[PDB]
């Protein structure tokens, strides 16, 4: 790297142990912040690892509400972000007011929350998922009518896999970043004969239908294991690139289409450096929330394993 940016990564991390801090950083965050981290992964994979940490103080590296998520789970840890305006749009679109409309039209539907969403909004769910284990946390509840948000294709890919009937709000509620197109997956199916395709399930329907797998994050990362194509195809933003080519480093990785998610790249060395300096900006969530926010976590715990 840039010789400058060699200095700031040395002083990040001379700053984190000096303070006790562990660096937990997101699949899409800067490649120089995954390499500067302590574990990089998904949202809930980061708060779970954090519970096992005896370490008292987190930098958390992504967006607003996986810090929260972090926080509400490790709420006795100090959490802090080099960004308080790092967030997800799709997740802010869905209100509190929204689910409440929805609960009262729809009172015997479980409201089933996407991890990706407010702290505010999992108060008033009845069980969070991921986007892993969404088709077999619904499939688990007793409902054959649910309420999902705030992801409509991950919605309409949990009805695909469940047969049961899934009421997506808020309406259009999806990730700009996965919005790929299908005609990329016909061109690389040109280009790259053997390759395979592996996309996220927020991804629209006809790109799910025309990959050769649908998963997490965290699944694309397992596929390889199995998987023995030199190449793979991957639709989710860009970030996963360099985690996928730092675990497999004997496969290629090609994005189907460079997607960047802006708020994850609101992180940068800088603001980083300045983070640990000064021990900013530090998650702090009214207790109700922490209370609330948690108990659809642990019911989907207790449903999922
Ligand atoms: S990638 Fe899509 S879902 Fe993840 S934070 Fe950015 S906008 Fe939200
Ligand atoms: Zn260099």
């Amino acid at each position: 790297m840039h010789h400058h940016h060699h200095h700031m990564v040395d002083e990040i991390l001379k700053l984190k142990k000096e303070k006790g801090y562990i660096i937990l950083a997101h699949n899409y965050q800067i490649p120089e912040l995954q390499d500067i981290a302590d574990f990089v992964g998904d949202s809930l994979q980061l708060a779970r690892k954090a519970m096992e940490l005896s370490e008292k103080k987190i930098l958390f590296l992504g967006v607003d509400f996986m810090a929260e998520l972090v926080k509400i789970l490790n709420p006795d840890k100090k959490v802090i972000v080099p960004d308080r305006s790092a967030t997800c749009p799709m997740a802010n679109r869905l209100t509190p007011e929204i689910i409440r409309e929805y609960r009262e039209k729809f009172p015997d539907a479980p409201v089933v929350l996407y991890v990706n969403s407010t702290s505010e909004c999992k108060t008033l769910a009845d069980v969070i998922c991921t986007s892993a284990n969404a088709v077999e946390v619904v499939k688990k509840l007793d409902s054959s009518v649910v309420i999902f948000g705030p992801d409509r294709n991950l919605g309409e890919y949990v009805a695909e896999k469940t047969g049961k009937k899934v009421i997506t709000i808020p309406e259009n509620g999806h990730c700009p970043v996965h919005q790929f197109n299908a005609e990329s997956i016909d061109a690389v199916r040109k280009k790259y004969p053997d390759a395979k395709v592996i996309v996220h399930p927020e991804c629209p329907k006809p790109v799910r239908d025309k990959a050769d797998y649908v998963g997490s994050t965290g699944q694309m990362e397992k596929i390889p294991e199995r998987d023995p194509s030199r190449i793979f195809v991957i639709g989710t933003e860009i970030g996963m690139i360099h985690k996928l080519k730092k675990k497999f480093p004997d496969r290629e990785f090609v994005p189907l289409e460079m997607a960047v998610c802006v708020n994850m790249k609101k992180n940068t060395l800088e603001n980083t450096l300045h983070a640990l300096q000064t021990e900013s900006f530090e998650v702090i969530l009214p207790k109700e929330v922490i209370e609330k926010a948690k108990k659809p976590i642990l019911r989907m715990f207790e449903l999922m394993g």
